[PDB]
C-alpha cells in the first residue's frame, strides 16, 4: 500500500473524522479527505484520485449501506476498497455489507493498532 494513497472518511461526527484521520497519520497516511454523509462522500469522490473509503454506517440523508451500493455500480470506482464502521456489530448488518461488496468492518471505538489490522487484512484480501 502506498502512504501516499487518498482517503476518504465519512461520517456525520466531526469529532469521528478527526480521530480517523488522527489515527491515519499515526500509520503513516497523511493524504486525508473528509465527507459529512453520503451525498457529500460522492460529490467529492467525483473529483477523482481517491484510493480507500472509510465510512460509518450509520448516516442521515445516504447511508454507509447506500453509498456503498453506489460506489459499487459505479464503473469508475467500482474497486475501491471500502472499510465500514459501526458503534455495534450487527450478524444482519455484516451479512448486508458483505453482500454489497463492503471490503471489511470494524467496530468504533478502535485505536491504531486494530486500525492498522484491518488495512493490513483488506490489501492482503485485495491483493495491494
Ligand atoms: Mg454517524
Amino acid at each position: 500500500a502506498d502512504k501516499e494513497l487518498k482517503f476518504l472518511v465519512v461520517d456525520d461526527f466531526s469529532t469521528m473524522r478527526r480521530i480517523v484521520r488522527n489515527l491515519l497519520k499515526e500509520l503513516g497516511f497523511n493524504n486525508v479527505e473528509e465527507a459529512e454523509d453520503g451525498v457529500d462522500a460522492l460529490n467529492k469522490l467525483q473529483a477523482g484520485g481517491f484510493g480507500f473509503i472509510i465510512s460509518d454506517w450509520n448516516m442521515p440523508n445516504m447511508d454507509g449501506l447506500e453509498l456503498l451500493k453506489t460506489i459499487r455500480a459505479d464503473s469508475a470506482m467500482s474497486a475501491l476498497p471500502v472499510l465500514m464502521v459501526t458503534a455495534e456489530a450487527k450478524k444482519e448488518n455484516i451479512i448486508a455489507a458483505a453482500q454489497a461488496g463492503a471490503s471489511g468492518y470494524v467496530v468504533k471505538p478502535f485505536t491504531a493498532a486494530t486500525l492498522e489490522e484491518k488495512l493490513n487484512k483488506i490489501f492482503e484480501k485485495l491483493g495491494m
